[PDB]
């Protein structure tokens, strides 16, 4: 069923809450035993948001390989994403170890460091060129190269150095700075514009490791970003763009990380984004 007609039918019937609970009921339940070990308590931001064992990213170290991060592998779309929590004071070094080890080109940040008067993630990148950051626990150096501030997003060029080998790489930081503290954006216009700058950059392409995507918990805004990107790519690839079922794509993604899309408004917004996205190429 053409999702735009499906959309108007759910709006006129006011049934977003019912559709969203049906997704919650059908979603996969896999173990997260490593996340719950007592040694990992200060590596989790939220007690109820954990990576599954089967899809978790492992750090390359014998001491403790754990990070709150998941590999979402979309077979038909030929896209992979790493979805992770906003880094904590004691996991900023782990975060950058993961970017290095997975060969990522891009980091996508969908939150502000402070929202609703509380800290949603650590200040994990340098704010000035001449004040670089050293992560002693993982042996990495991070330098700000340039910053481009726009009305709805900021792009940063960063240099990550593995101090063990003196190898360096360029990382691109895509920071969506205008998601409102409550609810979802009135239009998906700027969020859809933001996605195409990340793509534009090469950060989502198969010559690189998977993009790292985060918000505060790494399931709500982060889930909206990957769901919109995958649905748009499938509508390009297939003979019948109307065969793309957003609810079925979301349940496929929930095989790899729990809780993706946190509210009926984020669902409605995700539908809105693809519908309005499919339409702008016409
Ligand atoms: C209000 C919508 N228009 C807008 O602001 O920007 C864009 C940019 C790109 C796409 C796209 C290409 S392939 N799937 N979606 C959609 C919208």
């Amino acid at each position: 069923m053409e999702m735009e007609k499906e959309f108007e039918q759910i709006d006129k019937s006011g049934s977003w809450a019912a559709i969203y609970q049906d997704i919650r009921h059908e979603a996969s339940d896999f173990p997260s035993r490593v996340a719950k070990l007592p040694k990992n308590k200060n590596r989790n931001r939220y007690r109820d948001v954990s990576p599954f064992d089967h899809s978790r990213i492992k750090l390359h170290q014998e001491d403790n390989d754990y990070i709150n991060a998941s590999l979402i592998k979309m077979e038909e779309a030929q896209r992979s994403y790493i979805l992770t929590q906003g880094p904590l004071p004691n996991t900023v070094g782990h975060f950058w170890e993961m970017v290095w080890e997975q060969k990522s080109r891009g980091v996508v940040m969908l939150n502000r460091v402070m929202e609703k008067g509380s800290l949603k993630c650590a200040q994990y990148w340098p704010q000035k060129e001449e004040k670089e950051m050293i992560f002693e626990d993982t042996n990495l150096k991070l330098t700000l190269i340039s910053e481009d501030i726009k009305s709805y997003y900021t792009v940063r060029q960063l240099e990550l150095e593995n101090l063990t080998t003196q190898e360096t790489r360029e990382i691109l930081h895509f920071h969506y700075t205008t998601w409102p503290d409550f609810g979802v954006p009135e239009s998906p216009a700027s969020f859809l514009n933001f996605l195409f700058k990340v793509r534009e950059s090469g950060s989502l392409s198969p010559e690189h490791g998977p993009v790292v995507v985060h918000c505060s918990a790494g399931i709500g805004r982060s889930g909206t970003f990957c769901l919109a990107d995958t649905c748009l790519l499938l509508m390009d690839k297939r003979k019948d763009p109307s065969s793309v079922d957003i609810k079925k794509v979301l349940l496929e993604m929930r095989k790899f990380r729990m809780g993706l899309i946190q509210t009926a408004d984020q669902l409605r917004f995700s539908y809105l984004a693809v519908i309005e996205g499919a339409k702008f190429i016409m």
